């Protein structure tokens, strides 16, 4: 009977919360941000005028989340809806690379070197491609190692390779760079910039990925949430860059059967939260050999954009990884249960 | 020219350790195990004879390991073959339950519900597996719960329950046991007895299951490697049971986007290490009803032999896995999605 | 600006006083409230802040768990043969890994009583990842056990691994021992629970701090509250150690529930360099105890071979404790 | 049975003559053995016998990374601001997360010199999991921290997140701090190596052992040795805490490396309730140096405002430090 009255109280604080939440917006612009001073001085004053129920800790929890609200009104503030998110964007995103439509729908395949080696090492792997009638090739002239004492990759030499070999056989190029000062400088020699898991979070790496118009392949972090994942993906993002594609390539766990545990869920949990195009990594992710064909199709019946394995002529002698990659004829064989499958359209 | 000839006291010591190996297992057939004080008395004999140049240290781990290399030999020790290896046995084990011989290469689907609530209940579910051509149905009277206070299953009655409504629909009946008590009770209501996740490492409980002639499902553990998920099935194998089937169902990890990570790798791991079939339960490893059909297609691309998923007629009011379980209308939906993938031959 | 400011001021002064208000009355309706919202913030954000609301009102405004310090304030102290484990005096267990031999086990107990310490722990039955690894003596080991406590007055603390064997032990133990392996066992806790024994529960392989607690509740929920938790490690990514020691998890459980807290610095570590290090981390946070083990001969053990301190290890061990101060 | 025994008894010694004859000669090869083996072994237990045969040679019969005590035995001492961090004595770094202000910093700064106390640590450049999250004042922040270090007399220690912001923190920092999110972030620690400055690493997200020593290496290989390592919990399931804090992590390290450890109880933990518990136990297990942090105001912080200490909370937190006598 009382209590029915107490239901009019609510649609009197929507009305107050509303009002405020515009007046502070119009603050915003009449002045031109993150303000510690002015929410104390708000917090005195409303804690002084406090005569309970509730008593001032409370008080003060209840108006801190008011005041975090407010936030989301910014125009730059995108926490509520991640310009990466369905939520901005319902729309897939498509990705062009070389004529092909990254994220429409047919998936696509990318294969190569661990590591630049020589001009002949990756030609031999885009002769197989090119055989193929595909047109990505990927490969390595910065390489992330644990130790400073293993290869570090050929560096600008790698990336001159990789485009005198990729002009010959029409393939469009994938490889990883590493700081922030060497993003300007690939623009002439690659068709996609790799962001590596190790630097998932080089926050600065991904703000200068996201100030150039060029595709960026971002690999998920070796222990990353699809939070954080999708987080650094919104840095890239809110600096104007929105040709994004994701890379699942494993999680660390427990497990010493495989280098990392593929997490196959982050799939379709990232193309629900996301409209960007996700790819699976089969060689680093499980670290093995054997596992590469069944993993790549689980990945394709599950609908991921894309998958990557990695091909070396003679994998004996490689720089990296040489346990995991496939010799040119392992690679046939390979190619040869895709086509079976199909699991392509 | 010297070191041609130390190529021949290699030949020297196989002769030798190949013929102490058989006096010592001759020993065993005489006598009739594990005995630390003889290991003790040789190590003190031929320390004491040692002359150099290797430390004292050092030459008792290497007569540790000619040891340890003897154990292998003996009859009851399958440690370098496990009963459950294809070392062992190389052919597929095919388990079959109510005419269908899971592991011959066609999938199988295991639907029901979380928890075994009343005839009506699953009876309802029981008719739309009928419905749709299949024969089996998992539901479970005793569920592990964190906490005491949480529904902790019908027991014997929920057992019950699930014998006469199989009987009527024409289903097989898989079913969580989880004391060894319960073992002898189970094989007059249950088609296959399962052991739950919680009780992987529950090794009484593994060999009281394998001292009865009953295929037996086992959940790998939250957090076992599977190494240890090998070692549990041979508990139950070394008893003389070799009805057992696999059942991959999410590991524990960091990521809270979902209750557990699938672990797809597990399913080719398993398939080729061991000749037991292995299942996907995509319920209980996601707990998340939008991945329950992605996660199903993984799986049978990657040639699981069997996916497992929770059906409720009224998930709202279940009593466990209310958000997980679909009901019917969306389990036709599921079920018409997997009928339309051609992923089942 | 100061004219919008001093707006923005009286308006936190009317919420203040319209939220107090509303709560002085109050002490499914969301429903309601987002049909009349209009901006400028969306539904999903107005529906957060109402509940937060709410949930202020149950300020001041019996479904504690047993084992938890809401049920009861008070610290349980679990007293065994003689020692008051969890009145602020830590205790050490120290013994071997598995059961050998009579003689195994004395060699052990002597070093022990050498010391002036009083318990003693000693594996019967062994949970093996390996079916063709030593299982334990069984039965037999308890009888050891038991006659090695009477020819050396401590109190032995062994594990138990079925329902069935929970009632034969009482005879030959002082502490029902319930492993990692099992501390999902539900049947076993809940036997466990049915029993006037203490009983040292170990957290599980990767138990969360709720998993743990809950397992402890099961025990507490059939009668038994003497029950002594054990941290000994959690599974994670690092090979460097066989579990990471989650030392955090000892000020945890000190705060949430009122059971002593001991660690157990052999197996989570997995490595005897690290034994004395973790054990004063384990003083210093307070721990109620710390276990470790020791063997007479090592290298010829049935299990952790390479883990467990042989008798003039122990000796340094001890000494080094004594050294410490931390006690 | 006597008769069998006492043949393996001889085959043992003979054996032992045979293996250590063959090791006095030799002080790919598997192949020829294999091809003898008729039983009753299988090839892969012969093969692995051998191995370890041939391993034990390099018993009696230069590539050591630089951060190892087999390169270096002595203990590394940092000074920073005339405290020798390494030396045994440990020391004490607090300050707030963020630099917010002049005015925030410097209240921290006081209560900070009012204990003795001689090091402040400040984030100018924020690492976040969202780009909407306060990033940090970047260099104006720098510049804070230099003011408030000359005004105070304490040394600076601040996060870097580039390597050309490297050579600019220079003139500002006492201390350069890599962050857990670029410990593998490889250029920015080749950076860090090629100046005079202290680096304090942090131990990445989930990091292993070997990991973090080969990122100290990164910086050592490039000319700089001034590094001080720092462990700040690791990534696990457990959700009661941020972060699981690896004690272990302390002791294993200052084995296996002559660098300094220190461990940070803010960010491992993420609960104010267990910092103190948590630096007594890295007190006790002997880390050189812990680090916490503290606001004036947490409540209105732009980072980590539930876990900072007030100045009243830090008073209190820093009278138990001194009334354990951990130091
Ligand atoms: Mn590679
Ligand atoms: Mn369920
Ligand atoms: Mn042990
Ligand atoms: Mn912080």
């Amino acid at each position: 009977e009382l209590r029915t009255q107490v239901d009019q109280l609510n649609i009197d604080l929507l009305e107050l919360i509303s009002k405020r939440a515009n007046l502070v917006q119009e603050i915003g612009k009449i002045k031109g941000r993150f303000d510690p001073l002015r929410e104390r001085e708000m917090l005195n004053t409303i804690l002084a005028a406090n005569e309970g129920p509730f008593e001032d800790s409370t008080v003060q929890k209840l108006f801190k989340e008011i005041f975090k609200a407010g936030l989301e009104l910014q125009e730059e503030d995108h926490s509520k809806a991640l310009l990466v998110s369905r939520k901005n964007k319902k729309e897939d995103t498509i990705v062009t690379v070389k004529g092909l439509p990254i994220g429409n729908g047919e998936p696509v395949f990318v294969f190569g070197p661990c590591s630049v080696e020589s001009y002949e090492q990756v030609a031999a792997v885009a002769e197989s491609i090119k055989a193929k009638g595909l047109k990505l090739i990927r490969g390595g002239a910065f390489k992330p190692r644990t130790s400073p004492y293993d290869f570090q990759g050929l560096g600008l030499e790698g990336l001159k390779i990789l485009k005198r070999v990729s002009d010959e056989y029409g393939l469009g190029v994938i490889s990883e760079i590493v700081t922030p000062a060497d993003i300007e400088v690939a623009l002439d020699y690659v068709d996609v910039i790799q962001i590596g898991a190790r630097n998932m979070q080089n926050f600065e790496l991904l703000k200068a990925a996201g100030r150039v118009d060029k595709p960026i392949l971002l690999k998920r972090g070796l222990s990353a949430t699809i939070e954080e994942f999708i987080g650094a993906a919104e840095y890239i993002m809110s600096q104007g860059n929105g040709k994004i594609i994701l890379c699942e390539r494993g999680i660390r766990t427990y497990e010493k059967a495989t280098r990392n545990t593929l997490d196959i869920s982050a799939v379709p949990i990232l193309k629900k939260e996301t409209h960007l195009p996700v790819m699976v990594d089969v060689t680093h992710s499980t670290g093995r050999k054997d596992l590469l064909l069944p993993c790549a199709k689980a990945a394709l019946a599950i609908e991921a954009d894309g998958v990557m394995a990695e091909v070396h002529p003679d994998p004996a002698v490689a720089l990296s990884d040489s346990a995991q990659q496939m010799d040119i004829p392992e690679f046939e064989e390979f190619w040869n249960a895709i086509l079976a499958s199909n699991l392509v359209p």
